């Protein structure tokens, strides 16, 4: 584990409060990209110019062509990146991907078919995997364990900093930025290696801990725009807040979001809540509109669930600094 001393930021735009990307580079010249930083996944990947023009998703997005880069290097092993929401699909390529200045042969997927839904409301063109390789699909080396090969980062850590919509974000590769971030930093342990997960002791929802009081999983997740729970869970948790739960999310009567408690999540003995300001999307006041959520259901399979997951919305308020080298996860009070 070689430590030398660069520390690169990768800069972040905010679509919405619920996508951030930031742009890289690949082959050369370099072709660039808007991609997301998902702690939850493992692979890189971006859309292919081979993909068939009968997926518009692909007709709507930036696309990588192998014959205009000279550094590009063939594989073709076939890939499938099944996600909790939607599957790409696609084959396996090498080039050069810059991502804040650093420069690290990659091996990627270049999809060749990916579904109009979700993907037609994808402001970004690919994905960044950042979690470990026991989490990676085709056991591709993930880009990170690509950097930390390279000697050349301070530490072997990554933070994250979601702003709310300046700049939209910032991602330091190789330490934090203790310009975002007040207070001191507070870890966890993961309950395994390879996988961003910590063991979460409740969550409390108002006057009563109502869930998750025996304990349960808790998954930092960087490329989650929300917060989720096992269905269970959510329809306790929301039936507590008094929303009604419509086809994909929860949402209340606008009038009534500033009048909802907070919620505070348990993790490794420090509380971090969130008042209604910090999960509803406060878009009108009005009695006669509905405001949604940034909270919903997602029933993840195992070994990975059932299980909790902290995205962009518990981002927004709590910097976090992912620890490769101690195998733990810091959280701090972002400003
Ligand atoms: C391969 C394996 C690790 C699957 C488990 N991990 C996950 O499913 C990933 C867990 N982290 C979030 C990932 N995202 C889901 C999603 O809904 N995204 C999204 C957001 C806004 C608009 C459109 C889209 Cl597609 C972005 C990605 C990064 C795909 C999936
Ligand atoms: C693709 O990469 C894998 C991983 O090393 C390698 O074993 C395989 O031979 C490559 N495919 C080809 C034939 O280029």
């Amino acid at each position: 584990l070689t430590l030398g001393n660069t520390t690169s930021s990768v800069i972040l735009t905010n679509y919405m409060d619920t996508q951030y990307y930031g742009e890289i580079g690949i082959g050369t010249p370099p072709q660039t990209f808007k991609v997301v930083f998902d702690t939850g996944s493992s692979n890189v990947w971006v859309p292919s110019s081979k993909c068939s023009r009968l997926y518009t998703a692909c007709v709507y997005h930036k696309l990588f062509d192998a014959s205009d880069s000279s550094s590009y290097k063939h594989n073709g092993t076939e890939l499938t990146l099944r996600y909790s929401t939607g599957t790409v699909s696609g084959f396996l390529s090498q080039d050069i991907i810059t991502v804040g200045g650093i420069t690290v042969t990659q091996m990627f997927g270049e999809v060749t078919e990916m579904p109009a839904l979700p993907f037609m409301l994808a402001e970004f063109d690919g994905v960044v995997g950042m979690g470990f390789i026991e989490q990676a699909i085709g056991r591709v080396t993930p880009i990170f364990d690509n950097i930390i090969s390279q000697g050349v980062l301070k530490e072997d850590v990554f933070s994250f900093y979601y702003n709310r919509d300046s700049l939209g974000g910032q991602i330091v590769l190789g330490g934090s930025d203790p310009q975002h971030y007040e207070g001191n930093f507070h870890y966890i342990n993961l309950i395994k290696t390879g996988v961003w997960q910590i063991q979460m002791k409740g969550v409390s929802v108002g006057s009563s801990t109502l869930l998750c009081e025996d304990g349960c999983l808790a998954l930092v997740d960087t490329g989650a725009s929300y917060i989720s729970g096992s269905t269970s869970s959510i329809e306790k948790l929301m039936e507590a807040l008094g929303a009604k739960k419509r086809l994909f999310d929860y949402v209340v009567k606008c009038n009534e979001g500033p009048t909802l408690p907070d919620i505070s999540f348990h993790l490794g003995g420090k509380e971090y809540t969130l008042t209604s300001a910090d999960y509803v999307f406060q878009e009108s006041y009005s009695s006669k509109k509905l405001c949604t959520l940034a909270i919903h259901a997602m029933d993840i399979p195992p070994p990975t669930g059932p299980t909790w997951a902290l995205g962009a919305t518990f981002i927004r308020k709590f910097y976090t600094e992912f620890d490769r080298r101690n195998n733990r996860i810091g959280f701090a009070l972002a400003r």
